[PDB]
This record gives structure tokens, sequence and C-alpha cells, in this order.
């Protein structure tokens, strides 16, 4: 339907924003999927100042107060080889490329005001890098995806997926490179600032709690951070979001639980709007963060009086199309118990049409957080299930690595078990699958290896072949590729649904941007011919000039769009 | 605004349209309606029509006047066009009976005397002519390529056959006992016929730049010209015949066109109809009837001579304001030949405007006075749409006709070309598109491969973009086809597929193509989608499940039409 268009279209275009610090003196930077696409702005208490010219992907993380912004452009339509731009915050829509840097995936980074430190990925490599006055310093060689979390003086700390998708903390020096790679035994660091005393303040994921503690980069020593309150301690947070010193040396903290976040400062909790939260900057003296939920799209706000800043206003009318949210936990095929989120559409009955939503990453979660995708699917009638499948963050370390070495596994079994889950309980009439990326992996495991479970599948940007996708990726994703697959061949191969294409019986839905180069186009491609040739059932959308990371409010209805639409037409058989 | 344009194309597309198709059930119209969101046939008594399917069809035989039955086609192989053939007896609609002793083929036409479902259709290994009555399925011939039953007359089978050069022959066969005779023309194509109660088939006669009608004899070949009592036929200088037939009381109908309009003749007598294109004409309660159509007016069944509508379709007001006018121009293509072009003038597009240069299929097929969804969604959408006749197009004579012949990629394209400049240069166009299903997406597929900088997007929809392995791939009557347009020359096949230039194409390009198309396979679109990717070219890709080459829902009007106008109008917002 048109109507369906339309709803489709107003939550996409509902703006979301999300904070990244205080630049331009004492000025919010803020990201915003707004006016149509992405795009840097200062806020100061009344209108935004757009910062950028085109649509940008990301900015640097600012330190306090910096006079300039580094935007982060993808400059080849989708494939994510990005340059950098900076914009003197004084003179907005002025851009500046940092011609030193060639495109490369652009990963993280930070802009002391004096340096631009960053990571990124060629076909060569991941390596932290540094720009300056003196031009570009390649500091060292990441085993893998590796983030910058922090400069302070001469020490960068960092994150990086170096194993075993496990986390380790990373330091280089800024005048020297180098690096230093610590890991923990008990799990992942998820989280990093510098203190004062330049050690590493950190989030330290475990197999069931998380906690803050202090690495020493001169030895590697580590010991449990204590804070003066103990509201986080005696929060008992399994996962930590983000953790900064703020200007006045107050350590702000966003831990969570059950797709949930609080926020604490120095140890002490900070009341902030029920949902998820970001980053905690100080802004003229007051905290703010950025706040989403299942209703609420990304938007900014004062705390702890939970006061927008920034935010979308969801119209009434598609906030009135959830008429619930649960979380539950599926039973799965080992006794797991899997935290599923679940949304109730006002649009359907119950029992309902409805659609098993898999996250991507697979190192992600779905939370109590904004999902354009679910309210889309709950504002076209659908019953939304969302299942935290082994390989999710937000339940511990465990839980998290147990997807390693076996994709198309354990976790597709827990997207099975959720869609039981949805018939069982009496929530779904009928059932289809649909996901992103790793989510789209999922769909296609799941219409190879499941046939019958569901009624049909939405596939996009989807991994298709291992194999193919590892030849064709760059550094990061090469090295992600053998973590996930424990680098074995025969995983490679048999995890990859392109072999099991057979046995495919439902009606599939392809959708994917044709520069991503995350998961590439080309095995979908393949994958196309084998549907074809096998008489199978299947449409595709290949969207134009696009990429993985979908930074335009149209590219995101092309995307989207389609998935809507062929899960209504299935919805009248 | 993507919301807006779904509305439109939806309602354009679910707008009633119906075809004549004759009359059964004693004295009642048989029509085919796209109606409730498919193709489905109907009798119409004068008051409401009953509905004589179940399941969406791709069409009806042709029935003898007055049968108490239907024959339905209907593509049992989700799009492939392997079709069944079911019987409706009139008296008990909506109860089909599957004709089992004919399995699934490419049904290309077909006639029901009564006694005999009679048809031709192409399997892999052939073209035939067939009867099928109570003694069981007999093939009547092998057909050398395309062709189609005309009329039958006791045992007279009259048809017209593509099996050469784009040349359309004559050809009887006899219902009983098989066999086939063809005729061919020196001067030109047999365009319609009909078997006269004398046993001779009269016969539309297509010459270089005019049309007659002709006596044939089957017996001897002997051809001489028709010569009807009025001369109204004569002075209108037809350049094409669209229909005749024999009425049940002897009298000769015949619907013949000049510059996409035509005009109606019974007994070589001008019989006012309403301003556009026209079917079959029927006799039906002493009263003459047809379809009517223009390129604001949906197919409907209308009377005449008052041109009073019987069942019609009627379009919101909104989207008929949205048509400021229709104009055929003459535009000069690249040799001097004068290309004849329909231009529909958008009400909701600026003058210069976005202006879509629509490519009709076929190639023997043409851009007239005629109802067309895509050109209307296109003026919806705020496009000018420019519908050249490019050399290959019926309704303009054989020579012009002809001239395509073993050239696709070549001066047709040029023709399109030259419309495309003369829109922007007559002040129409402020900028151009170019979209085409079938041949048509060829020709966008060509436009951008070897015209790169003319327009600044491209749809194609269903298209060829491989003669060769298309060829590979084709059933009996679609080898033989290719083999007509490229002359039986493999570096034609090869030079003008398109899928061997895309290292020149410069334009995005959306692709729009049903997974099931057995005509213009989705296999050789996969491996241009392939070259796309590979050589670093924007590309949309919309691939439309269980649906082939002729869309018979709604829904896969929609999935066909739907991106393509989104994608203009997304075009429309860059520069």
């Amino acid at each position: 339907f048109s109507r369906i268009v339309r709803d489709v279209e107003r939550l996409i275009a509902v703006e979301k924003y999300s904070l990244q610090g205080v630049v331009d003196g004492d000025k919010l930077l803020v990201v915003g999927f707004s006016e149509g696409s992405v795009n840097a702005y200062l806020y100061d208490g009344g209108e935004t100042v757009k910062l950028n010219r085109e649509p940008i992907n990301s900015v640097l993380d600012p330190h306090y107060g910096v006079g300039r912004v580094i935007l982060v452009r993808d400059v080849s339509k989708g494939a994510e080889q990005h340059a950098l731009f900076k914009v003197n915050t004084s003179r907005p829509g002025e851009e500046q490329r940092l011609e030193a840097v060639k495109p490369m995936r652009i990963l993280s980074g930070v802009d002391t005001g004096e340096a631009v430190v960053f990571t990124g990925a060629t076909e060569d490599r991941v390596a932290l890098y540094a720009l300056d006055g003196g031009g570009l310093r390649e500091l060292a060689r990441l085993p893998g995806f590796g983030f910058v979390s922090d400069i302070r003086g001469d020490l960068i700390a960092g994150l990086g997926f170096f194993g075993g998708g496990r986390v380790s903390l990373f330091t280089s020096n800024l005048s020297s490179g180098g690096l230093r790679v610590f890991d923990s035994g008990e799990g992942s660091f998820s989280s990093a600032s510098i203190s004062p005393g330049m050690k590493v303040t950190a989030g330290l994921e475990t197999a069931r709690e998380a906690r803050l503690v202090t690495v020493d980069p001169r030895d590697g020593s580590v010991e449990d951070l204590e804070l003066p309150s103990k509201d986080f301690s005696s929060y008992r947070p399994t996962a930590i979001t983000w953790l900064g010193y703020l200007p006045d040396g107050r350590l702000a903290v966003v831990a969570r639980r059950e797709g949930r976040s609080a926020v604490f400062i120095d140890g002490e909790r900070v009341e902030a709007p029920q949902g998820n939260h970001g980053r905690v900057v100080l802004w003229r003296g007051k905290l703010v963060t950025s706040h989403t939920s299942l209703s609420t799209p990304p938007r900014i706000v004062s705390l702890p009086s939970g006061e927008p800043l920034l935010e979308g206003g969801l119209p009434e009318d598609l906030r009135r199309s959830i008429a619930g949210s649960r979380l539950v936990w599926v039973e799965s095929f080992d006794g797991s118990r899997v935290p599923t989120y679940v949304l109730e559409s006002g649009r359907a009955p119950t029992p309902g049409p409805t659609v098993v939503l898999v996250h991507g990453g697979p190192f992600a979660e779905d939370s109590d957080s904004w999902d354009t995708f679910a309210a889309s699917l709950a504002a076209a009638g659908f019953h939304v299930v969302m299942p935290n499948y082994r390989g999710s963050t937000g339940y511990g370390e465990e839980w998290r690595l147990k997807i390693i070495g076996d994709p198309c596994g354990g976790e597709l079994e827990d997207v099975s078990a959720a869609a039981r889950w949805a018939r069982e309980s009496g929530l779904a009439s009928e059932l289809y699958i649909m996901g992103y990326s790793y989510g789209g992996y999922m769909t296609l495991c799941a219409l190879t290896m499941k046939p019958g479970l569901f009624k049909a599948g939405v596939a996009g940007a989807s991994v298709v072949d291992w194999e193919e996708m590892y030849e064709l990726s760059d550094a990061a994703f090469r090295n992600f590729i053998e973590q996930l697959t424990g680098g074995s061949r025969e995983i490679m191969r048999s995890r990859s649904p392109i072999n099991h294409v057979d046995r495919i019986k439902e009606p599939l839905a392809l959708i994917h941007p044709q520069n991503d180069s995350r998961t590439p186009l080309k095995p979908l491609l393949r994958l196309m011919g084998e549907l074809l040739a096998r008489g199978k059932t299947f449409e595709a959308h290949i969207i134009p000039d696009a990429g993985h990371a979908i930074n335009t409010m149209e590219d995101a209805v092309k995307i989207l769009l389609p998935a809507v639409f062929f899960l209504a037409t299935q919805r009248e058989r």
C-alpha cells in the first residue's frame, strides 16, 4: 500500500542524533540523520548549524573544546573508502580534505586539535595512524579491527578485535608509535579512557558481570577500579557501553544489563530516560547524553531531567503502531535462554503475522533501542521478534563468544528457537525472517537449513559465501572472517548458504547495496544465478551507489521499502 | 514523494481495461478484462459481467459466433508461458476443465470453432499448428516460425506466419487432415485475415507505405484486389490494417489505421468511432461493437457509431489531468527518414520539463494513440513522454517496418536517439531519460552503451541483453525470431548485444526483470549485472518473483512499473 510507503518514509525521515562531544569552545557536536542524510551539526541551545557540505558517515571524536571537526566521508559511492575532511567550527560548511590520508576504511579516530589519530583498513593492513603538522605516520599495524578510544597527552588507548572474537586493549604513543596489546584472560575490554594518572580505565566484560579496571600501560598490571559511589558496582552491569573522563575529572560510565543502560558519574547513578545511552559529555557544567529506546529515535537529552536538546519527534500514530514490547527469554535447543525483544504491532491481530528480525554484527544486540526496521514492520502490521542469538553483545563474554567457529550453527538454532517461541507463545499466526548483514546471512541460513520454519525470508546486505567474500575483503574483514569462522575452509564452505541452495523452498527477497564492501554483491549475483538455475522463487533489489552503511533517507527507503512490500505481499497468501 | 507515485501507479494499473474477443453463449459479448487486479474473461449480457474463469488468465481463444464455451489460456509455469488450455461452458461460469490432451506450451494464438480448438504453439523443437477435437489432439502442420490462427470456416484454417525476413505470410491448413500452404506476397506482408463465405481468404496486405485488401484463393494462390461496395476505405488510404473479419451477415468489418489512429469500415463504408484505436468489430443485438482506446482512454468496449461505452474503467479526475495532451510529430533521423513519434505532455511537468523517451517493444509494434499505462504513470510522475516509432515499427508501412531486419541496435536506435534530441531541441525536454520494456529495454541498454551522455539515465525492463545467450535459451519460435531480426549473422548477434559494450556505460541504469521470463531470460541479465559490478558501473536492479514477460496481475504490474518511476523520480532530484 501507499500507506506502507508513507509510514516507512516517515519512520526513516524522523531525525536521529548521536552525541559526539563538545567543540568550538562549548558547543555540542552531534551527528544527525536529518534533512535527508547524515550530517554533522553544532548545537548551542537553539538551532543547529550544519558543519558539512555533502553527506558524511561520521565524525572523529573531538577533544573537548577543539575548534574543528574531522568529517569522515565515503568517496567511493558506498564502498567505504573514506577520506577525512576538516571543518573549522568558526567557518561551518567550508571543508578541507586531509589529502595526506589516501582513501581507506576509516574505523575510528580521535582529533586532539593538534593530531588526528585514527585506525583504518586497506587491502593489506589495519593500522593506527597519526596525522599532525609533520604529516602522516603509521604508528602501528594492528592484527585486525581496531578502534581508538582515547588520547591523553602522548598516550593512545584503543580496543582491538585481534583474535578469537576477544577484545584487547591496546596502547600506542603519539610521538613514537608502537603497539602494546593487553589481553584479559577473563574477558574482553569494551571501553577505555586514560586517567589523569596516565593509566587506562577500561570496561572489562567477563563471562557474567562487567567491571571497571585500571590497566597500567607500563607493565600491563590490572587492578579493579573502585569508585567513590558504589551505585555502579552494585548495579552489576553485564556490559559497559562507554566510559570517559569529563573535563572536571569525573569518570562517566554508561553500563547496561538486559538491553537497558544506566549512567554513572564517579560511580553515582545519574537518572536518565529509560532505554539506552551513549557518551556523556559535560556541556556548560551540565550532563548530556544521547538516549534511545524501542519507541524513541536516538536523541540528545540533558541529565538528570531527560529534557531533550535535539529530538526527532516520533509522530503519535507511528508510536501507537507499537502496542507493546516485551523482553522474553526464548528456550533454545541446548537450554540457553535467548533474551529476545518483541514488539507487538497495534496493526496486527494476535496471533498475527510476525517477523523474526535478526540483528547484524554478529557482535551487536537487540536492546531497548530504536530500530527503524522493527518500527516499520510494526507500522506495517507485523509483530517483531528480535532474538539475541549467541554471538550477541550485552549478555556477557560467554554468550558472545559462543558463535566463534560456529556461524550457521548455534546462533541459527537461537533464531529458530525464537520462531518456535513466537508460534507456541501464541504471538505468531505466521512467521517470516528478515535481516540485514549477519541478519541477512541468518535469513539465508534459515531458508537453506530450516526450510519450512518460515513462510518467507528477506535477506539484506547478506553474507552469502564466506570464502569468496573473504577473498574480496580488506585486511580488517579478512581477519574478522577468520575469527568468526575459526580459520577453517570447511566451516567457510559448509556454513555458506550458497552451498545449500537446493534446500530452499520459501520465497526469498534479496536486498543488497551494489557497492557494499563488507558483504559484497558478487557472491549475491552468484546466489541469484543458483536460485535461477534451480528453479527457486526469488526477488532481488540492488540499490545503486550505495554500500553497507546507509547515509541517506532515500537509500534507507530503497533498502527497507522492498522488504516491507515483500512481507505485505506474502501476508496476502 | 514516493507514496504519491505508488498511489498514481497503482490506480493507473488498477483502472479497468477491456478487449473485445467475440460473441458467445448465443448472444453475449466475450470480453477479456483487467479487473479486480487481474486478467479475467467475462460475458457481458448488457447489465453486469459474469466472470467465466477462476484464477487469472493470459487470454482466451477467438470464439466462433455463439459457441457455448470459452477456452482460457493460462500460464501454468509461474511466468515462463508454458500455457494450458481450460474450457469453460458459458452456461456454467467459473467451472474449468483443463484440456489435458494439450501439454503445456507457449500458446501463440487460437480459435474455437465449437467442435475444434485450433491453436498455434511453440515448444522447444517447433512451432506447430494444432487442432483438438473430440477425436483428440492432432498436429496439423509445423510452422517455419511464429504463426497465428486468424480464422476458420468449415475445414479451412487461415493464419499469418512470420516465416522469414520479418515478412508475414498467409498460411492455410485443413482442419480435418492438416497440411500447410504458404502464400507470400512480394509486395508486402499480410496483416489480418478472414475467410469469406466463398471460402477465399480476405487479407490485409501491407505494402511499402500503404495497405490494401486482397482476396487469396487457397487452392491456386491466386491473389486479386478486393473491391468493396463503399469507397470510404480506399479513400481513407490506410497505412496498416489492424483487423478484419466477416460478420455473421456476410458484411466485412475492417479496422485500418493511419498515423496511430484507426477507422472502422463495414463493407468499405466508414462507421464513425471514437478517436484513437479500435480492435475487432462484432455484431451484437444488431449493433456494431468494438474496443476503443486512446492515449487518454484505457481500453474499453463501445457501441458504434454512437461511441457510447458498454464496458469502461473510469480514471480518477486527478490522473486524467496529468495528461495535458498528445500529439504526433515526425522527427528527422540520421538518414532523413521521418520518425513518427507520439508525444504525451505531462500537465505535471513544466515545458521544458523532465522527459522520458519511452521505447516500445516488439520491435513490430507501435506507439499509437492508444492507452499506455507506463506512459500514463510517467505523465503522472511529472515526465513528458516521447514515444518514437523507430524503424521496425508497425503502423507506417512494410518498408519502415522491415528496415530493422539485420540491423538491431542500428537505425532504430538512431531513430530513438533522434527523438531524444528532438525533445531537447524543440524545447520540450529539460532533461532526457530512456525507458523501455522488452525490445524497449534492449533499446535502453543500447542507448546507454552506444550513446553515453545522450540520456541522464535509463530504465531497462525485461530487456534483451545478449542475442547469443538468449538464442541458446530460446524455444523454436524465439530462435527463429532472433534469426530473422539479426539476419542469421553471428556478428550482429554479438556486436549489437549491449552486454559486450558495458565498458561504455556512463549513466545510472535501472534493470527490472521478471525471474521466469522465457522470452528475454534473466540469465543474461545476471551476467550484465556481474559486468556492471566488475566495471564499477552505477546500477539498480529489481527482479520480480514468479513472473515472466507477460504480466497478468496488478501486483506484478506494480512490481515492474513502480521501480522504474521511483528510479526516474529519484534521478530528477539529481543534476
